[PDB]
């Protein structure tokens, strides 16, 4: 286990009553799930690292129907922040998500700013990634904003926008390189053979 | 002036400072405003009636350039309320906007009821036309959702679903039908012929 996953949760299931931070997985996303879960790599796995949002949990733990692997919840793996705004209508929001990347260093609105989200995630693999036993294969799950921002400080590349639509997507990192620049691009992950 | 326009806004400039609301058209929004300014069509316009929202004003303002049409602010031709969600990512919002449409004797989140927004833009409209001088040619300006639903209303059809991307479209209907089921497909304002 010295390479480590890191995949985004799949599609979400709205509903008019339940709180918005509560959704879980549609029936779609839910399926994507299980059918990574029976795939070789996952099977392998021994833990599962997720952020603390009702849609990660769902993901980890339907990962984790054949392997059992040990699931621990990580709250600083959350999403960035993006709350201040209020409801942004998807054109507005692609442009703010635009401006949020190319401006890391500067808040939108009152949002997490993409350098700060980008010190959080990696910060937080790093504690993880420390304290690991390198024998026990691990995956992070979680969401392709921080995601990104993740794989943009792995590839030693500069903070800069595009996951593929729809969610349930990984990358393969190496936990040793973790520690200088090192990426396979986002794959879905129902269909990743590695 | 017995044929009316409703006529969406286009697209919106983001700003990271500017309250939300406040934001008006983007360089892009702004040239097609003013593109169908200057259309025969946009010529003629002798009322503009626009929604209290900046972008909508700017719209409105934009498309009088070169009429000089006299133009109404109403507050009862904003879009449909959904400031209750807070933030919802663009997959969730498009199932919601779906499941906004699908149940519209049902609130979604503490949105606003799509039969109670149909409701609010039809009542508003028919008091605009109610008190119309027949004799000026009147163009609203505003919204997709609420403009979907208005729509919906005129051609005697139930409630449902899909204006194109980018905002800046409009359709024609007639005064006189609109105070039994009776209009012509969205199209871009600044290629209308009519």
């Amino acid at each position: 286990g010295m390479h480590a996953l890191y995949i985004t949760h799949p599609q979400v299931k709205i509903d008019p009553a339940v709180p918005v931070p509560e959704w879980g997985l549609s029936e779609r996303g839910a399926e994507r799930a299980r059918e990574a879960s029976r795939l070789p790599w996952a099977k392998a796995l021994r833990r599962i690292v997720s952020s603390a949002e009702t849609k990660a949990i769902e993901t980890a733990h339907m990962l984790a129907e054949t392997s059992g692997a040990a699931i621990e919840i990580i709250e600083a793996m959350h999403e960035n922040d993006r709350s201040a705004t209020g409801f942004l209508p998807p054109p507005e929001f692609e442009k703010a998500a635009d401006w949020f990347f190319a401006h890391p260093e500067e808040s939108f609105q009152g949002w997490e700013r993409a350098i700060d989200a980008q010190a959080r995630i990696v910060e937080a693999v790093k504690a993880v990634l420390d304290r690991h036993d390198a024998r026990q294969p691990i995956a992070f799950v979680g969401h392709g904003g921080v995601g990104t921002l993740l794989k943009c400080h792995i590839e030693g590349r500069g903070i800069s926008r595009s996951q593929p639509a729809g969610g349930g997507n990984l990358f393969r990192f190496s936990i040793a390189e973790f520690s200088a620049a090192a990426t396979c691009d986002w794959t879905a992950m129902e269909t990743w053979q590695g």
